[PDB]
C-alpha cells in the first residue's frame, strides 16, 4: 500500500467510530494522519506487547479531542485495543473514551482534554527522561535513550500553559523533545485570524526551540524530512509546523469549523471514501494493511535488544540496576517505612515549635538520603517554601541532580510534575504559596484523575501570613481541595503532624498529596503512642474527658492549639470537653464507621469547628446544631497575630462561641 | 532639582515605608524610580483631585509587591494619601496595604498580588477606551482618547496569563497600551537565567507588538525618548525593555534577590542614602521636590479642558453624551428592571424545554437592545456556550462592537474583563464550558475581591454533557464558586430561573455572577405570581403539602425534574413532601431569617439535597441527620442519559434515599 493508503487507515477507523458513537471529532485525526503514519511507522520505538517497557519512546496527543487517532494507531500497530472497543467509542467502560485516559487503554501514556496540559506532561516525560539518563548512564552502557512526541493544535497553543512549558523547555534544551502543530487555520469559534495572529515560529525560536516551518503536513516525504531534521538537533526540543486541512478528505467539511466537532454525517462519510479512494466498509481492515501497520515483529526485537543491554548494566552495576528497576516500577525502599517511623518518633519525643512550612523541610532533608527518586521544586518560591535541603542539586546545573527551579510559573509546574510521575523512574513534588494553587488548580485535578503520586507542597496557608494581604491569604482553597474526588489534603498541627503528612503523601501510589503548610510557627501537642499513630488516620481523639462530652471542637493546623487552650479554659469550668485534631478530612472519612463514631460520637451535636478557611465547608461535621469559628470574608493587609485577633482566632471567642452554643442547647 | 533627586525621593519614601513595617518589598521600587519619574511627571494625563475623571489614562502596576512604588507616587502628585498613611504601610486597616487595593487608595485602579494579572487588566482597559473612542466618538468631538501604561517585571513575563492576553494585545492592535518590562535580571530564587532565558523583545514581536530594546532604565533621557518612540506607533501595543538594577541605590543589595522583598535594614539605609546623596529623614519631604512632584494645578487644567470638550458635545449629541454618563457611573437604564420582568414573565406564560445555555442566549438577546453596554465574549466556544445574539458585532471587525472572540484564553479573557469593568463604560460577559473555571479560577476571585459586576456563562454543567467524559465533566466547581466570598453563583432549573439568574448578575453593582448552564433540556416548572417573585431570593418551594413538611427535597438546576418526580410519588403514598428550588445559595443566605424558615423550617431534619455535583457542599443545608443524592466521583465518557442513571441520579434512587430518613 502506499503511505497515504496507510494513513486513510485512520481516517476512516476516526470518521466512522465517530460516527456510530453519534458523538467526536473526526476534524483533527483527519488532518493529521500523514503525520502520525511517518512518525509512528518510520520513527517511534515502542513495543505494542509490552506498553509499560521502561525505555520506550513516549507520544503525547495534547490535542486530546482527536481521540480516535491515537485508538487507530494503537489498534492498528497491535496493541491490546480490540476492534470492538474502537465499535464502543464513547460508550460506558468501553477502553475508548471521548477523551483519552491513561490506566484502562493499553499505550496511552496521559489522560487529555483540557487543552495545553498535554504538551506540558510531554515537557514532563522529556524533563524525566533526561534526568534519568543522566543517574543512570554509565560508559558504554547508555540504558536511558528515547524520544518524547508530542501533536498539539491552535488550542493548545493559545492557552498560557504552553508559553510556561516550552519557555522552560527551551531553557532545560530537551534536545529529545520534538512536538508537531496542526497548523490548520481552523477553531471553534471560526478561521483562527479573527482572534490568533501570532508567529508562532519566531515565538518558539524566542523560547530556544528549532523550528521547521512550512512542512506540508499531507506528504510523507516533508514530515519525514523535518522529523530527520528534528533528531539531528540535540540541543533545542524542536517544533515542526504541520501544514494541514482539517477534516482532510471530506469535499464539503475539509477546512471547514464543522468538521472539528460532530460527526461528518452519513452522506459526507459516502462522499470523503470516494475522495480518498477507500473502499473498505466501517470497521473492515484487510490483512495486508494489518501487515504494513503492525509494530509487534519490531517492537519485540527492540526491547529484546534493551533486555540484553539492561542485563549487562546489571552485571556491571548490579546496586544502579536494582534502583532503576526499583524507581521505575514507583516501589519504596524497604527500610523507608521503619526510617520514617523513627523520625516521626524523635519529632514527637523532642517538641520544637517551629512553622509546618520549617516541618516540611525537615521532613524532605530527613527522606532525601532515602529517596533518591525525588524530582522536586518550587515555582521561584524556594526560600519561602522551603523546597531545599542539603543534597539538593538543580537540574539546569547537573543534568543529574533532583530540584527544578520551575519559575513563576505555578500551572506548568503541576502538569510538568504529571509528566514526570507519569513517566516513572521519579517522585516529584512541586510548591507554591496555597494561594497560587489556583493558577495551577486543573493540573491538580488532573493528578487526582490520573491516580498519580505527587506531593505538593503548598505553604503560608492562612491569614497566618501577615501583611502580604487579602491577594495571598487563603480563605476557601483548602476547602476546594478538600471536595476534588482522590484528592488527599493535610493541614497539620505540627511538626509531628507535618512529617506524618509526608510520608503518608510519598507512600501514597494511587493519587496526590497536598500539604497544607503554615508561615508562622506552631506548637507541638503531646501525644501517646495510640494517638501519635492516630494521625494517620486524618482525624483523631488528641484531649478527652471522662463520659460523653458535651462539646467537641474540632480543629486543623495553626488552629488545633486555639482550640486546645479553649478546651483547658472549659475543663477547668468543670465541662466535659473533647478535641478532635483533623489534619486530613479524606483520610478520616476513609476510616469505617466504628472508628468515625469514636472520634465523633453522633450522640454528640454540639460541634465546634476551629479553623482559619472559609466557614461553609465545616457543616459536613458540625451540622445545623454547632458552631463554627471561620473566616466568611476575604483576609486584610496587616501582622498576623493582628489578623487572628480582627477575625476572631482567641481563646475569649472560641470559648464565648462555644458557651454561648452549649447554652442554645440547653 | 535635578530627575534623580526626584526619583530618589521615590527610593527613600519606599525603603523608609518597608523598613518601618519590618515589611515588604523595596527592590522593585527602587529599580523603577527613574522609569516612574519620567511616566509620571512628562506623560501621564491624570487629576490627583478627581481620580475617577472619565477621560484620566490608566496606570497598572502589574509588579504589585512593589506597591511603595504606586504609594510614593499617588503621595508626592498630590492624591488624597497622606504620609501618615505611608507611616502606616501594611498596618490593619490602613489606605496602604502590602499589595495595592482598588477602591482602598485614590488612584489605585485594579488589585495586584497575583502576578500576571495586571497586565491583563491593562490589556482589558486599552481594549475599552479602544471600544468606548468607537463607540462615542464623532467628527469633531474626540470625548474618549487615554493611554493604558503598564509597569510589569520578570514574574509577570514568565506567567502564562501574560502570553494570552499580550498575544491578544497584538491581534487588536491596541495602539494606546504601553508596556514598561522592568528587565533586572533578578526574581525570588536568584538569577532568572537559571530558569528564564527567553528573549522576551523576540515572543513579543511575534505578538505584532512594537518592541524598544536596550533601554538604560537608570537615564531619563533614554526612557523619555522610548515613551516617546512607543505614543509615535499608533497600532500597535508597544513594550519598553527597561535594563534596571533592582534596588537601585543600596551598595550592596542592589542587584540582589535580597532586595527583592525584605527589608533593606538600618546600616543599609544609611549607606543607601550615602551613595543616592539623599539627605533628608525617613518621612521629610522638602517643599522644592513637592513642587516639581504635585499634579493638581496641571490635571485639573486638563480635566477642565475635557469638561469643556464634553459639554460641546453633549449640546450636539444630548442623547449619546447621557449614555456615557449613565454607562460610566455603572447605571442600570431607568425601565430595565420593568422590561426585564416583563420579558420573565413572558417565559413563566410561554413554557419552553430548552437547555439553560439556550435560555441564556435568549437573556442575552432580549436584555441586548436594553444595555448597549455589553461587552460580551466566549473562549473560543461561542456555538457552544452560546454568547452571541442577533446584535453581537465582533470587535475585531468593528471597532465599535460589542462581542470578543477571546480564543482559547480562559484566565486571559477573565482578567482581561476585569479591566473591561474596571474602566467603567461597560458590562463584561465571558464565557467557557463550566470545568475550564479552573484555568480561570484566581481571575474569577479576584473580580469578587475587586467588586466588580462580570457575568461569567458556564456552560455544560455536569455529567449531563455526556460523551467528552471526566476531564469535561464537572462535580466539584459549583461548591468552590458557592464558599467563595462575594461571589453570586446560580444554577437555573428552566428557562425562566435562567432569565431571574441573568437579571440578577446585570443588576448586581458589588461583584461578580456565575451561570451554571446546561448543555441538555431542561423541563419548565409551573409557578405562581408569588413563586416567579421569589425565584430572585435564590430558594423557595416550588411544591409543597398542607401543614409542616415531613420530609424536604432541595435540588439545583438540571436536578429540579428528579426532584418533582421524587415528590409525586411520595405525595401519592401520603407523605408530607416539599421540593425547594434552591437555584442560588447565595441570594437565599441573604434573605431575611423568617424567610429561610418558611422555606427550610428548622424543626424538619429530614432533607434530601439533589444535585449532579459534589455531594459534600450539601451539608450546609441538610446538616447531620439528612441525605444526599450526589457525586462522588469523577464522571465516564458516555451518553447523558445512562450517566444521570449509573450516578443514581433516577427517581427510585432519590425516593429509596428519602424513605431512608423517614
Ligand atoms: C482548556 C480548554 N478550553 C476549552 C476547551 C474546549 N475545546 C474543545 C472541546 O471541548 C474538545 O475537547 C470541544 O470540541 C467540545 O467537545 C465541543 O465544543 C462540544 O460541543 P457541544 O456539542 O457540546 O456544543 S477543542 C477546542 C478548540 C479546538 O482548537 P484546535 O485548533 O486545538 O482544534 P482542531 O484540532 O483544529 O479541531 C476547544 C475550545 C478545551 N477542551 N480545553
Ligand atoms: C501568581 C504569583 N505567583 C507567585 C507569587 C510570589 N512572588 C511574589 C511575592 O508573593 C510578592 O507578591 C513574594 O515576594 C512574597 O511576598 C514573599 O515570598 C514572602 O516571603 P516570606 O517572608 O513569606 O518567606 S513576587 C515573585 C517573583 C519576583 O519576580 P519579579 O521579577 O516580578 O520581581 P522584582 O520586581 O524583580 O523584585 C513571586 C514568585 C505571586 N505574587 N504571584
Ligand atoms: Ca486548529
Ligand atoms: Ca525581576
Amino acid at each position: 500500500s502506499s503511505r497515504k493508503e496507510l494513513a486513510n487507515a485512520i481516517r476512516a477507523l476516526s470518521m466512522d467510530a465517530v460516527q456510530k458513537a453519534k458523538s467526536g471529532h473526526p476534524g483533527a485525526p483527519m488532518g493529521m494522519a500523514d503525520i502520525a503514519e511517518v512518525l509512528w511507522r518510520d520513527f517511534l520505538k515502542h513495543n505494542p506487547q509490552n506498553p509499560s517497557w521502561a525505555d520506550r519512546d513516549r507520544f503525547v496527543l495534547s490535542n486530546g479531542h482527536g481521540s480516535m487517532l491515537i485508538y487507530s494507531l494503537l489498534h492498528l500497530t497491535g496493541y491490546d485495543l480490540p476492534m470492538e472497543e474502537l465499535k464502543n467509542f464513547r460508550q460506558l467502560h468501553s477502553k475508548t473514551p471521548g477523551h483519552p485516559e491513561v490506566g484502562y487503554t493499553a499505550g496511552v501514556e496521559t489522560t487529555t482534554g483540557p487543552l495545553g496540559q498535554g504538551i506540558a506532561n510531554a515537557v514532563g516525560m522529556a524533563i524525566a527522561e533526561k534526568t534519568l539518563a543522566a543517574q543512570f548512564n554509565r560508559p558504554g552502557h547508555d540504558i536511558v535513550d528515547h524520544y518524547t512526541y508530542a501533536f498539539m493544535g491552535d488550542g493548545c497553543m493559545m492557552e498560557g500553559i504552553s508559553h510556561e512549558v516550552c519557555s522552560l523547555a527551551g531553557t532545560l534544551k530537551l534536545g529529545k523533545l520534538i512536538a508537531f502543530y496542526d497548523d490548520n487555520g481552523i477553531s471553534i469559534d471560526g478561521h483562527v485570524e479573527g482572534w490568533f495572529t501570532d508567529d508562532t515560529a519566531m515565538r518558539f525560536e524566542a523560547y530556544g526551540w528549532h523550528v521547521i516551518r512550512d512542512i506540508d503536513g499531507h506528504d510523507a516525504a516533508s514530515i519525514k524530512r523535518a522529523v530527520e531534521e528534528a533528531r539531528a538537533v540535540t540541543d533545542k526540543p524542536s517544533l515542526l509546523m504541520c501544514k494541514t486541512i482539517i477534516g482532510f478528505g471530506s469535499p464539503n467539511k475539509a477546512g471547514t469549523h464543522d468538521s472539528h466537532g460532530a460527526p461528518l454525517g452519513d452522506a459526507e462519510i459516502a462522499l470523503t471514501r470516494e475522495q480518498l479512494g477507500w473502499k473498505y466498509a466501517p470497521f473492515e481492515i484487510p490483512s495486508e494493511i494489518y501487515a504494513q501497520w503492525d509494530a509487534k515483529e519490531a517492537g519485540q526485537a527492540k526491547e529484546s535488544a534493551w533486555n540484553e543491554k539492561f542485563a549487562a548494566y546489571a552485571k556491571a552495576y548490579p546496586q544502579e540496576a536494582a534502583e532503576f528497576t526499583r524507581r521505575m516500577k514507583g516501589e519504596m525502599p524497604s527500610d523507608f517505612d521503619a526510617k520514617a517511623k523513627e523520625f516521626i518518633a524523635k519529632l514527637q519525643a523532642n517538641p520544637a515549635k517551629i512553622a509546618s512550612r520549617k516541618a516540611s523541610q525537615n521532613a524532605i532533608e530527613a527522606f532525601g538520603p532515602l529517596l533518591p527518586e525525588f524530582l522536586g521544586g518550587s515555582a521561584d518560591l524556594a526560600p519561602s517554601n522551603l523546597t531545599l535541603w542539603s543534597g539538593s542539586k538543580a537540574i539546569n546545573e547537573d543534568a543529574a541532580g533532583n530540584y527544578i527551579h520551575y519559575g513563576v510559573r505555578e500551572f506548568g509546574m503541576t502538569a510538568i510534575a504529571n509528566g514526570i510521575s507519569l513517566h516513572g523512574g521519579f517522585l516529584p513534588y512541586t510548591s507554591t504559596f496555597l494561594m497560587f494553587v489556583e493558577y495551577a488548580r486543573n493540573a491538580v485535578r488532573m493528578a487526582a484523575l490520573m491516580k498519580q503520586r505527587q506531593v505538593m507542597v503548598y505553604t503560608h496557608d492562612s491569614i497566618g501570613l501577615g501583611e502580604d494581604g487579602p491577594t495571598h491569604q487563603p480563605v476557601e482553597q483548602v476547602a476546594s481541595l478538600r471536595v476534588t474526588p482522590n484528592m488527599s489534603t493535610w493541614r497539620p498541627c505540627d511538626q509531628v503532624e507535618s512529617a506524618v503528612a509526608w510520608k503518608y503523601g510519598v507512600e501514597r501510589q494511587d493519587g496526590p498529596t497536598a500539604l497544607i503548610l503554615s508561615r508562622q510557627n506552631l506548637a507541638q501537642q503531646e501525644r501517646t503512642e495510640e494517638q501519635l499513630a492516630n494521625i494517620a488516620r486524618g482525624g483523631y481523639v488528641l484531649k478527652d474527658c471522662a463520659g460523653q462530652p458535651e462539646l467537641i471542637f474540632i480543629a486543623t493546623g495553626s488552629e488545633v492549639e486555639l482550640a486546645v487552650a479553649a478546651y483547658e479554659k472549659l475543663t477547668a469550668e468543670g465541662v466535659k470537653a473533647r478535641v478532635v485534631s483533623m489534619p486530613s478530612t479524606d483520610a478520616f472519612d476513609k476510616q469505617d464507621a466504628a472508628y468515625r463514631e469514636s472520634v465523633l460520637p453522633k450522640a454528640v451535636t454540639a460541634r465546634v469547628a476551629v479553623e482559619a478557611g472559609i466557614a461553609d465547608y465545616w457543616y459536613k461535621y458540625v451540622g445545623l446544631n454547632g458552631a463554627i469559628v471561620g473566616m466568611t470574608t476575604f483576609g486584610e493587609s496587616a501582622p498576623a497575630e493582628l489578623l487572628f485577633e480582627e477575625f476572631g482566632f482567641t481563646v475569649d471567642n472560641v470559648v464565648a462561641k462555644a458557651k454561648e452554643l452549649l447554652h442554645h442547647h440547653h
